[PDB]
């Protein structure tokens, strides 16, 4: 599923993401925007290390979900990577929360550093009623 901007904002808000571990909803929106373009079906295989990024947040198989084909990988979210490809983003959100409970927080995703950090991210939630 390809979410529309405000649709996703409210969906994320309902799932308890607004300010989760100090991360504003606009930051989450900026992350999803740059990671998948708000696409829950998005996948990116990393030929370099044999891992794959899954879903709207492009969560990596090396540490967060199990796809059974990533060398010495682990499953921190305790989910099949398949769960990160659902139209319903509840599992992906639970996993995204798990990622940020680690020291780096939102900085875990390099794309967030490149495209969202120290940026005016207000435009992501404007007019969405969140």
């Amino acid at each position: 599923k390809l979410f529309e901007r405000c649709e996703l904002a409210r969906t994320l808000k309902r799932l308890g993401m607004d300010g989760y571990r100090g991360i504003s909803l606009a930051n989450w929106m900026c992350l999803a925007k740059w990671e998948s373009g708000y696409n829950t079906r998005a996948t990116n295989y990393n030929a370099g290390d044999r891992s794959t990024d899954y879903g709207i947040f492009q969560i990596n198989s090396r540490y967060w979900c199990n796809d059974g084909k990533t060398p010495g990988a682990v499953n921190a979210c305790h989910l099949s990577c398949s769960a990160l490809l659902q139209d319903n983003i509840a599992d992906a959100v639970a996993c995204a929360k798990r990622v940020v409970r680690d020291p780096q927080g939102i900085r875990a995703w390099v794309a967030w550093r490149n495209r969202c950090q120290n940026r005016d991210v207000r435009q992501y939630v404007q007019g969405c009623g969140v």
